[PDB]
């Protein structure tokens, strides 16, 4: 169009460029250690939140909870994110029941580690970029009806250390590359979504979570890697993501935040 | 060690991560734009801001008004970032008023544009340095003393896209190159003062200030190369100012926060 | 098992450093602009060269061109690289012919552009991601086996500057995704693969073949960012695959070249 | 509009491709472990190198020997490459002498370790920045002159795995910071000389010389971290410097070449 585009009108208070009145987020691995995370502090910016869920318990009992906590709208929905028409169905049952959808975060990711060999099962390559990278794509691909529709939006994608580093001693190329993928894929989606949103990931080092170090031995590279020497509280996450999904960020675009303890400093 | 070290704790509240109460904020080019915006944001935060300043005017009255409009203790020093003595002084200064020292924002800045040749004055190259690399490298040493005695500390420092990228079409390698040293300075501290403070770097894209695009030839590139097609306001950069400085992003250090409306995603 | 690991015998002729007296590579888009132009690299350093091939019409005789060029043996294999077992029974066919192979060059790729949209089809994203990265998997896991055999290898993908950029006026995150997934894939393997094989990749700028700017409106955008101002000829690419395919880069892995004309500097 | 630019005289024989006949290279710590192996390579090539050397003995003799062994012209220079004066002396020597100055090698380095605290003198820090990144800038702003009047050259600095990550257990962000400053000094050259010359840079790990492993513990380090669990021979740097130092590389300008076994993945 013409140049320059519209600076946007902007709070003059850093604490209301922050608020999620009036917004409504979903975030796949909701019921899990850093989606959950990402939903309280979104709740408390007085964000409506949907929590995406596979075969996570109790999550009718944890969005009442957290609504109930928050005074805002949380409702709980079944989604496998390996599947677009899951994926879809998901996204436009949040759109139907709230009316809007102004943030997605794609934090729910897994895969299967391994060598690359004749003894690493093709499925298990497929499945680990399925979780990963395809349900990013699966996702983006339907939002980005709803947020040119609004004019809108914000893109969240939880990727990984993985994306930009190695791990030891366990390797797992398939699930490094997926990240990878995510991205620059986010950083794609950033330029193609120019006019209507923001596209930015967050890439965690380890956290204390069910896919944070499997065993000792990773925990002994967390310490000697991790500057800070631990795992990460996902606490140390929450403001990150409410960063992102807010006014706090209308020039940040493209952008990977790396929140790792400087595992990947050495 | 010994290894996990301790989590720290922090609030169950995100916005309370957030509190800058109790710290205090050194910020050099604090009579500017960003540095100003970012004294306003850690201010409204409840923390106490020494606002250093070389050739501002009227720095006391700003420094004032801040005080009352946040209620917060505010004062203004007169640093020379170019002189290690001058830089020394000022930190020692507010140490002594302030009693602590939580959070140094290098944001001075400047040098001088101009193509590789004989044409370049030998003067140009060191000033650039000096404004740039040298500052961050002279606060940060006297900063070490404060934050190690502490044992807690964040250390900011304001980088540029031109850390990463090379502005066009005005040359200016010795500015691109002084940015790009302090990102990996920084980077290095990360790791050096593990055991104390974090550090990190914010990179803004053009904004508006009076180190924002020279003249319409650079606007013409900001206008195609930013995927927002505008330049950005010093609001933008508020939030990701007090997330660094403050408990907000206790498992961030090493990071570069890239804030540059797309700038970089070519 | 103990360390420090030997370090290789080498010459001390920088040029007997490039020789490829003794050794299989092979070569997927083997009648292609990149991929024959690598061909004829390594047959003028005097290597076995299969080469690998979907629709390319004449390659029996092209490969009959090539042997009698450069007095090596040169042989033409059909393979279609989005699916596994084609894939693999050519690396077989070659391994078996040859009787070995030391360098295998997946630079096969393709894709569809487009903006991600619920106007881009999924089979379109996938397509994508068979032709540039599993393809790579693919190759990659039957290598493995080969390489880990002779104690040696080495492994080149074809990336691209998509795989660090955004391609502009047409959005292509399926392709971009793709080619960034392949980069840190291949940096995984360089990890995982230590003991028996060196594994890096080659990004190429734009370059004039079929795949390179697809018209008017790409061919400005590319003179305004490549600092040269024009696209690659392939023979500029021929250098780079002789390096990492030979003994002149025994302590190379696990990196990206990028050959880009400057492409990526602004 | 004077573009597409032409493509340049490019042989078809790769080989051809790496020839320095006819062509002056100029390579400071001409006399060290790195800059005597790429005077190898280029003398092999059938280049005229002048060794700029600072403390190192015999470099008369040292320069005869090299230049009997490979049947071309070869001299030695005098060159403090921390002082401006004796950096533009020796150029125009060189000049002088082989009447030409196609690359010119920002080679030698050094610098003193130590944490960021006010027990690093500033003596050391600026020290260490002029080694590595003045010394740079002294070169690039001679050359720039020949350069320009040839319409050719090729400008390469021997950068480091520390322009990029943080070098442990004994903390140097002096250097550290220098040398990314050299990386992104070089990456702005590539753009602003880019109607004369290219730009690029090897950065190479640990590599047997008296600037490698300077103990057990870095050794250990070294040991871990890099995939091939030892440290680099010179000889592994060769093809790198030639490669860039020729037409091998005419479309390779703002370029990183990684040369570290693996070093900087994990
Ligand atoms: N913790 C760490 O050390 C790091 C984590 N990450 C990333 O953070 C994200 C969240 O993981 P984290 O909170 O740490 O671990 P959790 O195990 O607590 O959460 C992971 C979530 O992924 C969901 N999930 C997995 N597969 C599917 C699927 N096929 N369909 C729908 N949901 C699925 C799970 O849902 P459910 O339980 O309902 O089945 C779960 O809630 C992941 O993307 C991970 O890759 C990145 C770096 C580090
Ligand atoms: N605006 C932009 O587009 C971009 C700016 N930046 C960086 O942001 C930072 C702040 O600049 P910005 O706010 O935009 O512009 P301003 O011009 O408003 O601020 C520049 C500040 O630097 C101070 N300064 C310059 N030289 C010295 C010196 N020798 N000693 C002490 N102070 C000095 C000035 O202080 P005083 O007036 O008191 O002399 C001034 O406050 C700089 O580091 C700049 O490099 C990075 C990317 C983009
Ligand atoms: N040219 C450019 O500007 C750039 C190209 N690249 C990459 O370089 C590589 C080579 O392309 P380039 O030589 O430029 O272009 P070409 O079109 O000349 O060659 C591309 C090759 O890809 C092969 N191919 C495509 N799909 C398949 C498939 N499904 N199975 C087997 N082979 C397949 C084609 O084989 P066939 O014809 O036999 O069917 C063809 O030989 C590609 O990976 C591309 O992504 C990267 C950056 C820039
Ligand atoms: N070896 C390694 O592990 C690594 C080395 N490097 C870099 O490689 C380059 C060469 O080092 P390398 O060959 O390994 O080690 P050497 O010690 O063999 O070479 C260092 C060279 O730098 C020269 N030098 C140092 N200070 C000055 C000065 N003030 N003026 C002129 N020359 C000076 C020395 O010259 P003289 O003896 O004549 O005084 C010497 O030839 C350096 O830039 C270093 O930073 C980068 C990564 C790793």
């Amino acid at each position: 169009g013409p140049f320059p585009k519209a600076t946007p009108q902007l709070p003059n208070s850093v604490f209301d460029m922050f608020s999620m009145k009036g917004k409504v987020t979903a975030i796949t691995g909701g019921g899990g250690g850093i989606g959950f995370a990402a939903a309280e502090a979104i709740a408390e910016a007085g964000g409506d939140v949907a929590l995406l869920y596979r075969s996570a318990p109790n999550m009718e009992e944890r969005s009442a909870e957290l609504a109930k906590r928050f005074g805002v709208k949380v409702k709980s929905y079944q989604c496998e994110v390996t599947e677009h028409e899951s994926v879809k169905q998901a996204i436009e049952a949040v759109e139907k029941d709230f009316g809007r959808l102004d943030c997605y975060i794609a934090n729910a990711g897994g895969g299967v580690p391994g060598s690359i060999n004749p003894d690493y099962p093709l499925e298990a390559w497929h499945k680990t970029q399925s979780v990963n990278l395809h349900s990013t794509f699966y996702a983006a691909r339907e939002c980005a009806r709803i947020f040119k529709a609004q004019g809108s939006g914000s893109f969240i994608a939880t990727t990984s250390i993985s994306a930009r580093i190695v791990n030891v001693p366990y390797d797992q190329p398939a699930y490094n590359s997926s990240k990878a993928a995510v991205v620059h894929f986010c950083r794609s989606l950033a330029r193609d979504w120019r006019n209507f949103a923001r596209v930015n990931t967050i890439s965690p080092g380890f956290f204390d979570t069910p896919m944070g170090p499997s065993d000792k031995a990773v925990e002994d590279v967390l310490y000697q890697k991790s500057v800070l020497g631990r795992a990460g509280d996902v606490k140390e996450l929450k403001a990150a993501y409410l960063y992102l999904a807010s006014n706090a960020s209308t020039y940040t675009t493209g952008a990977d935040l790396l929140i790792d303890g400087g595992y990947c400093l050495t």
